């Protein structure tokens, strides 16, 4: 119906102090459980889970996004679209039960900052208020973008998240984290090297890697390097298109830009739809385990 409005609505009596202790649990648990995924650690899939969660939103009408918390996976993640990002959400669980006070939609979006910024990433400003709204779930059916599309698609999907070419080719880098999985989406190997380590490495790997587009075992193409890499057809178009190609090379040439750039869009992926009070509290910059000593 009518496109409602969310207000972010502090959790009671919470500031700073309250969500840096949640940051850091989860920052402490990410340091724990470091042998997941062959020791690639929870990091990436946390950065996965909070993009995922906010992608679904429609600047159209106002639906998806961070602010309900409130998602309805397809197949209940046994999807190509979802399939694997159960395991962020069974990472939050035990952070959520030590603080039930926290929103939903707030801890989908702290995991992802704690992750990046954990992972020597830039400092991303986070922003609390998201409330629950468990009477109005988001079907991710058909929300997030397919892997197996050009330039144009993917142009158009991010005209739907108020994303330009500059912010879609910044919210791309973050795939030099993780990898893909092909029991998950159909595609199988790592973007780069350091899989836990935030760098502009995405970047620098499309444009110096010699690609080659082959079929992997699901039948489905992608385009893999000599160095045990590879790139979805989606990532590939980034150098195949003259104005994604452009960006791709200031970042490549530019880690300081590619940092304040990328903090700059994933704040705004994780903030979009959400109405902020003109009295709300300014955005919070967390301070990593390794800035406090811990
Ligand atoms: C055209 C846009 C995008 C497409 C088609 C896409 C597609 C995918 C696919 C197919 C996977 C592999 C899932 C698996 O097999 O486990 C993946 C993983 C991931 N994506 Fe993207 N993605 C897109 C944008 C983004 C953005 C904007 C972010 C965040 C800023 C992001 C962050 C991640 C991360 C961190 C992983 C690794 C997860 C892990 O290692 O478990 N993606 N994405």
């Amino acid at each position: 119906t009518t496109p409602l409005v969310h207000v972010a609505s502090v959790e009671k009596g919470r500031s700073y102090e309250d969500f840096q202790k949640v940051y850091n649990a989860i920052a402490l648990k990410l340091r724990e459980d470091d042998e997941y995924d062959n020791y690639i650690g929870y990091g990436p899939v946390l950065v996965r889970l909070a993009w995922y969660t906010s992608g679904t939103w429609d600047k159209h009408d106002n639906t998806g996004g961070s602010y309900g918390g409130t998602y309805r996976f397809k197949k209940e993640f046994n999807d190509p679209s979802n399939a694997g990002l159960q395991n962020g959400f069974k990472f939050l669980e035990p952070i959520h039960k030590e603080f039930p006070w926290i929103s939903s939609g707030d801890l989908f979006s702290l995991g992802g900052v704690t992750a990046v910024q954990e992972m020597q990433g830039p400092k991303i400003p986070w922003r609390c208020g998201r409330v629950d709204t468990p009477e109005d779930t988001t079907p991710d059916n058909g929300r997030l973008p397919d892997a197996d599309k050009d330039a144009d698609y993917v142009r158009t999907f991010f005209q739907r998240l108020n994303m330009n070419d500059r912010e879609v080719v910044a919210l791309m880098g973050a795939h030099a984290l993780g990898k893909t999985h092909l029991k998950n989406s159909g595609y199988e190997g790592p973007w780069g090297a350091a899989n836990n380590v935030f760098t502009n490495e995405f970047y620098l790997n499309l444009l110096n890697e010699d690609w080659k587009l082959e079929k992997n075992d699901a039948n489905n193409e992608q385009w893999d390097s000599k160095s045990g890499y590879m790139m979805l057809p989606t990532d590939y178009s980034l150098i195949q298109d003259p104005k994604y190609l452009s960006i791709v090379k200031e970042y490549a040439n530019d880690q300081d830009k590619f940092f304040k750039d990328f903090s700059k869009a994933f704040e705004k992926l994780l903030e979009n739809g959400i109405t902020f009070p003109k009295d709300a509290p300014s955005p919070f910059i967390f301070k990593t385990l390794e800035e406090q000593g811990l």
